């Protein structure tokens, strides 16, 4: 068996294994990758993904979150409190103003270690979730806006042609946005490319793994537990790594930097923050390995999660028996 320690993989690709995207995703799973839940991909030196970032100030953050704290330093709760619109301008800004910028560090492991003292004790402005890409047009490599779709995989793999489509998403961080545990809708692939800025650190736990985190989040949040039987699918929980240490729970962690890309694999639960202004475009793939996953993945129907409209589909033919349920959470 490949990787049996789970270790997080670095792949160097070629400009020729850079050609087929699925091909190099099959290729990093026969050397173990996905047992760690994420892996690191470097693209090769001839690639780009866009000539510059110097023309990106007048995108707008319609709704920039404010992410509020509640709990001890190393177990805490967020909520998403939103600002008033604002440019990609004014956010970078208001990011490297006294208020929000990174502090002197002398390396990440020092930058990590005060993320986890003091996070509680501000509340960082995070642009999440906002529709569209960076990619140049004609970047024909891993560009995140051309992948195939997650609708084509599964008429390709089951043969049922559904509704639903699949695009990309923009980020903008800060010092100490976070990013709480969770794992894919319906336990997809997700693929981050860090376009411009400052490093985003990474947890995981293996998928072999992911009920010994499940288990503790219910101990560690009762409450929130007794509300959901699926309530990581809200993504506001944090652990830190030495609480999961103490506690016995398999991760690994890996730091990324402008211009690398992550891969999440199916199950891999993950969690993070961002070092300082930053901008990062992910989206959600599926491969044939992925249907198993999906049709076992579990369920928010409490109301909290609230996802996609193409997420419908995937629930009523993956698993008709919870589809009735998880359709009145989504109303
Ligand atoms: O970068 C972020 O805030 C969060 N991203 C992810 O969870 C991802 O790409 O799967
Ligand atoms: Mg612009
Ligand atoms: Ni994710
Ligand atoms: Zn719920």
């Amino acid at each position: 068996a490949q990787n049996p320690n789970c270790n997080i993989m670095i792949f160097h690709p070629t400009k020729e294994e850079f050609n087929d995207f699925d091909k190099y995703i099959a290729y990093m799973e026969s050397q173990g990758a996905h047992r760690a839940g994420l892996a690191k991909i470097i693209p090769p030196k001839e690639w780009k993904a866009r000539e510059t970032y110097d023309n990106i100030s007048e995108i707008l953050i319609a709704t920039p979150l404010q992410q509020v704290a509640s709990g001890r330093a190393g177990v805490f709760t967020q909520y998403h409190k939103k600002k008033k619109a604002m440019t990609v301008g004014e956010y970078r800004h208001l990011a490297n103003s006294k208020k929000y910028q990174t502090p002197p560090h002398q390396n990440f492991e020092d930058l990590e270690r005060k993320y986890w003292k003091n996070r509680i004790y501000n509340s960082p402005i995070y642009g999440a979730d906002i529709s569209g890409s960076l990619f140049d047009e004609n970047t024909k490599q891993w560009n995140l806006g051309h992948l195939g779709t997650i609708q084509d995989l599964l008429e390709k793999e089951c043969g049922v042609v559904i509704e639903g489509v699949n695009t990309p998403y923009l980020y903008f961080g800060m010092w100490k946005t976070t990013f709480a545990w969770h794992t894919e809708d319906m336990d997809l692939y997700s693929i981050n490319y860090l376009h411009l800025g400052e490093p985003k650190t990474w947890y995981v736990v293996p998928p072999e793994h992911g009920q010994r985190l499940e288990r503790l989040a219910r101990e560690l949040f009762p409450g929130s537990s007794r509300g959901c039987g699926a309530f990581l699918r809200h993504k506001v929980a944090l652990i830190s790594p030495t609480v999961l240490k103490e506690n016995g729970i398999p991760f690994n962690r890996i730091t990324q930097e402008a211009g690398e890309f992550m891969v999440t694999f199916p199950y891999g639960y993950h969690a993070g923050f961002n070092h300082g202004f930053n901008c990062a475009e992910a989206i959600n793939f599926a491969t044939p390995r992925w249907i198993d996953y999906g049709k076992m993945a579990s369920q928010c129907s409490c109301g909290e999660a609230r996802v996609t409209f193409s997420m419908d589909a995937f629930v009523r033919i993956l698993q008709p028996e919870r589809y009735d349920l998880w359709k009145r959470g989504q109303d």
